[PDB]
């Protein structure tokens, strides 16, 4: 709510004042991905934000934290057997994917931070073994299995494991340092720490009027059929920003968005960030290995209020509050699940991603008629799940918002139902449509009792009986939801 997340935040203020004047500025809510602190001391330093080269991010241990690793126990993967070997094959891959950027260079730190991380108590200054030519600046820490090996001068360390105990990959070595990747940016050699983030963009309401040139909005406002504007308001918008284009440096966002995300590069241009794009890649959904549920998202809105949620129940209770039950906008992150359901780019991933577990899935890669009928059943699945996950419905009031949501809801549990009513369905994607289609169910009958008409969902659904359209008993669905 404001100083609460600023002290407990783990993030530097500049870039967050920085970022409160291009909110009152351009009016969009930049919302946070945080990070620690390991990280941000490097880049207040001045050292590089890396982008979608190598995954590993801010560890919580050493003044080499935060740094990417070679040997990988330097960062999340601290403990494991074969995780360990899997990033080392990860730094080898981004060395060859990323060439021309990433090298193999020794690091650069400011060597302030070891004293900084005197007072974090982690690591305790013992015992010494002589090398190097020098009395050498030994430190161990809260775990042993791996030291660090720093000179007061030089900026490498050059780390070992200790030869009287054994290590816990499988393999020994020297006094071999962690060799790092970098942003090589044009041969300044820059290592990486985990990258300054964010969470989503989203602007005003009629920002978006100030975002489009409005001169496609002048001929989208005046049109005589209700219904069809707001289709004729959201077809465009399908057709403009929900496409959105991904790449190894900056994220995941469209044209007008990105080149807002220059503007939050300009927030830390001028006050002691020298790593160039400082927005690399985004929230725990921008990831694209394996979803992470992050319990402090740090929103600050078009005035710039420094708020932070408690955890995720209350983070979707302040997005159903404000972030989408008020006057704004929602570019979102595309048994007991109380308020959302996951998304339609999460349901291609989980759709490709079970079908290799089990070698038969009720369609596949083939030829046949109703595998394809069914293709074209998921593609207006994604299409009607595409516009149930739409915020472009408050030009009208939020009964309007929730009449077409649901009504995406009922056209999609319409074909989710009906391709269950097939032939032999494999019962891994059975299980799995009932999975979708208890929860959607519940989506919309928790909407309907948080909203006043009161049916159940299986009268409303027996009711309607469209035949293609929503043009037509969209009005029938309207004079059995009005005059309330």
């Amino acid at each position: 709510k404001g100083e609460k997340a600023l002290k407990a935040s783990g993030l530097v203020p500049e870039h967050a004042d920085a970022f409160k004047k291009i909110a009152r500025e351009l009016n969009t809510y930049i919302l946070f991905r945080p990070v620690n602190k390991l990280a941000t001391n490097l880049i207040k330093s001045g050292v590089a934000t890396k982008g979608l080269n190598v995954h590993g991010k801010s560890s919580d241990w050493g003044p080499v934290a935060g740094y990417i690793p070679f040997d990988q126990d330097l960062s999340k993967k601290h403990g494991q057997q074969l995780a360990v070997e899997k990033g080392n094959l990860e730094n080898k891959k981004s060395i060859t994917e990323h060439e021309g950027e990433i090298g193999k260079i020794p690091l650069k730190l400011d060597h302030l931070r070891i004293e900084e991380l005197k007072e974090n108590g982690i690591i305790l200054k013992g015992k010494k073994e002589i090398d190097n030519g020098k009395k050498y600046y030994l430190l161990e820490s809260n775990n042993q299995v791996y030291e660090f090996r720093i000179s007061d001068e030089n900026n490498e360390v050059q780390y070992k494991t200790k030869e009287g105990k054994i290590t816990v990959l499988g393999e020994k070595f020297n006094w071999r340092n962690i060799e790092v990747m970098a942003k090589n940016v044009e041969g300044v050699l820059k290592p990486l720490t985990a990258d300054y983030d964010l969470f989503a963009l989203a602007p005003s309401l009629t920002e978006i009027k100030k975002q489009i040139p409005q001169k496609e909005w002048d001929k989208v406002v005046n049109t005589p059929n209700s219904l069809e504007k707001q289709k004729g308001v959201t077809n465009l918008l399908i057709k403009y920003g929900i496409e959105r284009k991904p790449d190894s440096t900056k994220g995941t966002l469209s044209n007008w968005q990105k080149q807002m995300l220059d503007r939050l590069n300009e927030a830390v241009k001028y006050t002691g960030y020298t790593g160039g794009d400082v927005v690399n890649h985004g929230t725990e959904q921008d990831n694209e290995e394996f979803p992470e549920k992050d319990n402090e998202i740090f929103i600050i809105n078009p005035e710039g209020e420094f708020i932070l949620t408690k955890n995720w129940e209350m983070t979707g209770r302040f997005i159903e509050k404000n972030i989408t039950g008020k006057d704004y906008l929602y570019y979102f992150n595309r048994k007991a699940k109380i308020n959302t359901i996951p998304t339609s780019a999460e349901f291609i991933k989980n759709l490709s991603s079970i079908r290799r577990s089990s070698n038969v899935g009720v369609y596949k890669d083939s030829g046949d008629k109703d595998e394809f009928a069914k293709k074209e059943s998921v593609k207006k699945i994604a299409g009607y799940l595409s516009d149930y996950y739409n915020s472009a419905n408050h030009i009208f009031s939020q009964e309007k918002k929730r009449k077409i949501s649901i009504f995406r809801g009922i056209q999609a549990y319409n074909e989710i139902e009906n391709v269950l009513k097939s032939k032999q369905i494999a019962p891994e994607y059975k299980n799995y449509f009932q999975y979708l289609k208890e929860r959607i169910t519940n989506q919309v009958q928790l909407l309907l009792t948080h909203q006043k008409s009161n049916i159940e969902f299986k009268l409303l659904y027996k009711q309607l009986n469209f035949t293609e359209n929503e043009t037509d008993n969209f009005e029938v669905f309207q004079k059995i939801i009005d005059e309330k």
